[PDB]
């Protein structure tokens, strides 16, 4: 049943994987990546070992949903589960969990950081990403951490978005209503990310480097200028209302003069992405059907997932039940096919 596996001291940590992954070469670091070449299917691959990934509750809950959720996503544009194994024989001595996945070059903080890109490449970029999004949505799913390092890109300009990047902080694509500590947000959340991502391609800079959370809220209302009474109205907290109309009525900026020289259709796209209202906020398949895609859109291949069951969010277990669902999903792992 089990194939063969072999061990090695790989720098600071052991790893004991199956002969069919060879060439072992460590590329960085939740727990650490190796590079490696996979005999079965002849590709470049990485394989994650997970650090201590049943040392808590939450460790093990974790670990637990990291598993789920790779093992459901299947399309072009998000990171997919090759195989998951563990060097142990029995639920026992279950300890250590492996997963393996195609191996991409560079991430998106990768290219912007050296250079600018053209408007073609910022479409198929963020088309690529929507795409993505739309898949994630479909399902309940919301990543809240989107961010360059967040996104991989081969050669071929090929993107995947990835559930935990290589380690620019997280906050500069922060939605505001989660920096203001709102507990209700929903999906656009995301939307909001893809904006300053895109703001960000088109002019090589950060669209809002606050240096905290603060000072975050700042530069983003200097942009899109403080709520109207139709947004205020809609806040609960009386403090977050407070903090709001006591700053300075700062007006809604003309983005056509912040982006100047863009693609008149990406100002209007980061229009739609950037509104302060999350309940106005396009989606990802409304942006998809967006004029800037025009050469890219096609509504009979951008899929939605299956149902994703994710009771188990709710759910408050014990180490050793989390560890042994965790078991019980390495065990049931069916590979994707060759092809
Ligand atoms: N329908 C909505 C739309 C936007 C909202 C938003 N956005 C903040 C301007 C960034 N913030 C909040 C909120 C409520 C209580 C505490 C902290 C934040 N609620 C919102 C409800
Ligand atoms: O190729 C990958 C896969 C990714 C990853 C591996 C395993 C996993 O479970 C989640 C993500 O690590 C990376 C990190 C990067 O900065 C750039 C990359 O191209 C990659």
């Amino acid at each position: 049943e089990r194939p063969t596996f072999y061990r090695q001291e790989l720098n600071k940590t052991i790893w004991e994987v199956p002969e069919r992954y060879q060439n072992l070469s460590p590329v960085g670091s939740y727990g650490s990546v190796c590079a490696a070449f996979d005999t079965k299917t002849g590709l470049r691959v990485a394989v994650k070992k997970l650090s201590r990934p049943f040392q808590s509750i939450i460790h093990a809950k974790r670990t637990y949903r990291e598993l789920r959720l790779l093992k459901h996503m299947k399309h072009e544009n998000v990171i997919g589960l090759l195989d998951v194994f563990t060097p142990a024989r029995s639920l026992e001595e279950f300890n250590d969990v492996y997963l393996v996945t195609h191996l991409m070059g560079a991430d998106l903080n990768n290219i912007v950081k050296c250079q600018k890109l053209t408007d073609d490449h910022v479409q198929f970029l963020i088309y690529q990403i929507l795409r993505g999004l739309k898949y994630i949505h479909s399902a309940d799913i919301i990543h809240r951490d989107l961010k360059p390092s967040n996104l991989a890109v081969n050669e071929d300009c090929e993107l995947k978005i990835l559930d935990f990047g290589l380690a620019v902080a997280t906050r500069w694509y922060r939605a505001p209503e989660i920096m203001l500590n709102w507990m209700h947000y929903n999906q656009t959340v995301d939307i909001w990310s893809v904006g300053c991502i895109m703001a960000e391609l088109l002019t090589g800079r950060t669209l809002f480097p606050g240096t905290d959370h603060i000072d975050q809220l700042k530069l983003i209302l200097r942009l899109v200028g403080t709520p109207g009474a139709e947004l205020l109205k809609k806040i609960s907290s009386e403090s977050a209302r407070n903090y709001i109309q006591s700053l300075t009525q700062m007006p809604k900026m003309n983005f056509a003069n912040v982006f100047i020289g863009a693609n008149p259709l990406a100002v209007d796209l980061l229009e739609k992405m950037l509104v302060l209202d999350s309940d106005k906020r396009i989606t990802a398949a409304q942006a998809l059907a967006h004029a800037y895609f025009a050469q890219y859109h096609d509504p009979d291949d951008e899929p939605v997932a299956d149902p994703y069951d994710q009771s188990f969010e709710s759910r408050d277990l014990l180490i050793d039940e989390w560890k042994s669902l965790t078991y019980d999903e390495v065990i049931s792992f069916v590979p994707p096919p060759l092809d």
